[PDB]
Formats: structure tokens, C-alpha cells, sequence
């Protein structure tokens, strides 16, 4: 008997929503920057540190991003590796992180209470989002596309009307899709592994989110391909409590690091070549 993902929902049916140009860009994307002296970094992580790990929000339902390694059980991705990177510049190794398992609709509840010192899981940094949490400067910047099994006729956004289109609740893409005019049926789920699972016995028609998280499905489903145009923009951030400006500014300092020191390319070649050539990183943005 088949797999079934738990947390599976038809959403009611709802009008189009118009596309958000109230509010669109207050500049989310420009953050704190990094502290001059590693004296000042080190105070701002002293009580990380004194807990003795880096505890880091994500779950295991997106792969080549955080997802357990089937051989050998750990915790791995893109987004854990990022992670590891600032725990590496608290503790002088990457291997001081303690996961908190957080679904997509969980990273700013999470943030709002201290449940995690960060949250490294896809976040888009957007308006919406800035005025309950704080964000890093941008380390990766993807566009969400549509995702359909090779023989399916779907190649462009218009196609989705109609059509049971996946996304895991608590995600842009969820508000993306709910412009599309007429609407798809929109089918939510806890993650994108689920998305994956739904697509696979057939009970959706598509799914729709950030093309590297879709490169992942593709990696593992290579009956599945990417089609349509690009989207929406989605820069992904570091995600923090709103009021721990100091640890933005850490995390900042080891975004410029990596940025600089190779580690960024390096892990982008470990994890995402399924897209392409590495680009260069994105351009950090700073307000002050
Ligand atoms: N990156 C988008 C969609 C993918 C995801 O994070 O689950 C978001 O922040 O909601």
C-alpha cells in the first residue's frame, strides 16, 4: 500500500489574488553590516557559544538542500552546509549544530520565540516577512518554475489553471500561485518531499516553488523536468529573531567569507551543478 504524504489539503476555492505591488520591495533584500573587529563578532555568539551548538531551524523534505542522506543518515544539503559555515566561524568547526525540525509554515513562529538561534531552510527574504523576523544578506537567489512529469503538456503558467498544482503551506509560492487566473486547484502539503510523493502516484498534476528546490524533485525523479518562465524572484536569507541585529551582523561576516574565500563556490558545485554553472555569489546588500 502506497506511501501517502500526512497533511495533504485541497484549499477551498478562492478568487485570484492581484499581483502585490502594494508593499512589493521596501529594498527586503539590504541588511546589517558585518562587525569591524573579531573581538565585537565574538560577543555578539557568547551565549551561542556558551550553549555549546549552533541550534539551526530546517527539516528534511527538500533535497540537495536539507534532507537526510540515505546512506549515511545525516542531516546534509546546501542549506546545512551554509549553516555549518557559521557555526564553523563561532566555534572553530562546523560540526556544533543541533537541528530543530520546523516546517516551512514554521520558520517565523520559531524566530518569533527563540526556538532556534537561525533558520536556514530556503527562506525568501521578502516585506511581508521583515516586519516579524530578521534576515542575513542574500546567499543564494532562486526563481520559482513549474515542475511536471515529461509527458505532461504543461509548459507555461497559464497551463496551471485548472490543474491540481502542489506547494507546502507557509511559502511564497503558495501566494504565487494564488494569482494564476482562472486558479488551479491547489493542493498543500507540510513539504516538498511531499509535493514529490503526490506527483509520483499521481494525484496532482504539478507543483510549482523555487526552481533549486525543484532541481532536487528532478534529482531524484528524473522523469520530472522544469518548464515555464520564471515566476518570482526568491533571495534567500538567514533567518533571525528581529531583534538579535547582532547575530545578523555575525552571519553577515561569515556570508562575506564564504562569498570571498571559495567555500560558497565550493558548495554550490557539491550541491547544485543540476542547475548550471556556478554563477558568482550573489551581491550582498547592506543599509548602513
Ligand atoms: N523560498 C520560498 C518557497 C520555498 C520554501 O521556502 O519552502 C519561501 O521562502 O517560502
Amino acid at each position: 500500500p502506497l506511501p501517502t504524504p500526512v497533511g495533504m489539503e485541497i484549499m477551498p476555492p478562492q478568487p485570484p489574488l492581484p499581483p502585490d505591488s502594494s508593499s512589493q520591495d521596501c529594498d527586503p533584500t539590504a541588511s546589517l553590516r558585518p562587525f569591524a573587529t573579531k573581538a565585537e563578532a565574538d560577543a555578539a555568539v557568547a551565549d551561542i557559544r556558551a550553549r555549546g551548538r549552533l541550534i539551526v531551524g530546517l527539516d528534511i523534505g527538500s533535497n540537495l538542500f536539507s534532507f537526510r542522506d540515505p546512506i549515511t543518515g545525516e542531516i546534509t544539503g546546501f542549506d546545512v552546509d551554509i549553516a555549518g559555515e557559521v557555526a564553523r566561524d563561532i566555534f572553530g568547526v562546523p560540526s556544533h549544530v543541533e537541528y530543530r525540525i520546523l516546517s516551512a509554515a514554521e520558520r517565523v513562529t520559531a524566530l518569533q520565540k527563540s526556538q532556534v538561534d537561525i533558520v536556514v531552510k530556503t527562506m525568501s527574504i521578502t516585506c511581508e516577512r521583515r516586519k516579524l523576523v530578521n534576515f542575513s544578506t542574500v546567499y543564494l537567489d532562486a526563481n520559482q518554475r513549474i515542475l511536471a512529469p515529461r509527458d505532461s503538456p504543461i509548459t507555461k503558467v497559464s497551463d496551471l489553471s485548472g490543474k491540481r498544482v502542489c506547494v507546502a503551506r507557509g511559502t511564497t509560492s503558495l501566494r504565487r500561485i494564488r494569482e494564476i487566473a482562472p486558479p488551479p486547484v491547489i493542493v498543500s502539503v507540510v513539504n516538498w518531499a511531499d509535493c514529490l510523493v503526490a506527483l509520483q502516484q499521481r494525484e496532482i498534476d504539478a507543483v510549482s516553488t523555487d526552481d533549486t528546490i525543484l532541481a532536487g524533485l528532478v534529482e531524484e525523479d528524473p522523469y520530472l523536468h522544469i518548464v515555464g518562465p520564471d515566476m518570482a524572484d526568491q533571495p534567500y536569507g538567514v533567518g533571525i529573531n528581529l531583534d538579535n541585529t547582532g547575530l545578523v551582523r555575525f552571519v553577515n561576516g561569515t556570508l562575506e567569507r564564504i562569498r570571498n574565500d571559495g567555500t560558497w563556490n565550493t558548495l554550490y558545485r557539491k550541491w547544485l551543478t543540476v542547475l548550471g554553472p556556478a554563477p558568482a555569489p550573489p551581491t550582498p546588500r547592506y543599509v548602513d
